[PDB]
């Protein structure tokens, strides 16, 4: 289909379009991507990933067109730590995309240590939002921050980010195939506003047909990665 | 998902979100839904179906909702001959649903022939565009081409005479709405010819939670292409 969108306001534990990896599952009416114990408290080393089952056409070479889309949705984090980690991101990556070994901690789900670095052994956009070390995460700045990835845990850009413990953190990610700009705009209820955006030709990334969901993990130190609503829509344009 | 919406302007042959049984497959931007020939002419004896890939979630026990839904379609019929069978339809079925045995020509691939008629032995509404075209063979529903909608039968439960027009065209639009229980069928030509038939019918109770959408069409000893042009759906849940 050139256009396809989809709405979990909420997200009940009948599920049929969600495909689950790792320790991903429903409960009470959201995902937790990350393993918890019987409590509802947040565990170490688990990783957790959950993409929608249809695939969206991101690109198509025959007509020169490249979809619009927007990902809207909201997330919480909680931890009875100081220092919760590692993090959740929203990434877009080829249809057969399955967790990589041991990627877990601060590579997110998303990366195999590896080739973490190596843009050319990656095939994905992400959007993560890191709350953890510069001896282990040698590769990001010295704070929580929101980043842009596209093939590499290094994020291309980053921009400050505050954590805040049990609050619902509004996010919206939006790709213009005319101006290719990827935009990233993130709210907490007070109005608290982070913006960060980056221009990238989708074509020289991704495939035509891709798949889109989220990924969490969380290393040694640990908190919850909790999806609370995820709406999406895509529609291919000229250019 | 609550909400779930795709549209396919055209059917290019790189698909990855349908399902195809039978003979269906894509030609020419198009889903062909039986069988042609190397010149591209229709053949007898085929049957072929394609289901959108992700499941519609019809309605939910739990919070007591049902779903608003819209399909709209084109299709065009053509064949060698001044007439052609059998017809094409729109369905929603359960998820798992395959072509039954010998559901050939008349039973449009969507019922078995032993239970084309036993209400308690199906699941499934249908909207057709029944063209045939046989009393000899096709006993039941009336003797002249028309629209009907199916509702866990061969055996349309409303019926509206139609007009079969060879490469011409029908777009049409099929609609739900929860609050009335009214499942509306709009057919139009180009040139404005306008087809309505309604029917009054509690999804919940004849299908479940989760159900697949797509077309079938078949072809009996009579023949003709069946070409689905183009198709776009809309689901929202909403509060009873
Ligand atoms: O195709 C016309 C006609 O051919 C045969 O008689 C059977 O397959 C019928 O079911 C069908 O209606
Ligand atoms: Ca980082
Ligand atoms: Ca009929
Ligand atoms: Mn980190
Ligand atoms: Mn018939």
């Amino acid at each position: 289909q050139d256009s396809l969108s989809f709405g979990f306001p909420t997200f009940p534990s009948d599920q049929k379009n969600l495909i689950f990896q790792g320790d991903a599952q429903i409960k009470n009416n959201a995902v937790q991507l990350t393993k918890t114990d019987s409590n509802g408290n947040p565990v170490a080393s688990t990783v957790g990933r959950i993409l929608f089952s249809a695939q969206v056409h991101l690109w198509e070479k025959s007509s020169s067109r490249v979809a619009n889309f927007q990902s809207q949705f909201s997330f919480s984090l909680k931890s009875p730590l100081s220092n919760g980690a590692d993090g959740i991101a929203f990434f877009i990556a080829p249809p057969d995309t399955t967790i990589p070994s041991g990627s877990g901690g601060g590579l997110l789900g998303l990366f195999a240590p590896g080739t973490a670095q190596n843009t050319s052994a990656n095939q994905v956009i992400a959007v993560e939002f890191d709350t953890f070390a510069q001896d282990s995460n040698t590769w990001d700045p010295n704070y929580p921050h929101i980043g842009i990835d596209v093939n590499s845990i290094r994020s291309v850009k980053t921009v400050k980010w505050d954590r805040r413990d049990g609050q619902s953190l509004n996010v919206l990610v939006t790709f213009n195939p005319s101006t290719r700009n990827l935009d990233v705009v993130a709210t907490y209820s007070d109005g608290t506003r982070y913006e960060v955006s980056y221009e990238v030709d989708v074509r020289s990334v991704l495939p035509e047909w891709v798949r889109v969901g989220f990924s969490a993990a969380s290393g040694e130190q640990y908190q919850t990665h909790t999806l609370e609503s995820w709406s999406f829509t895509s529609t291919l344009l000229y250019t």
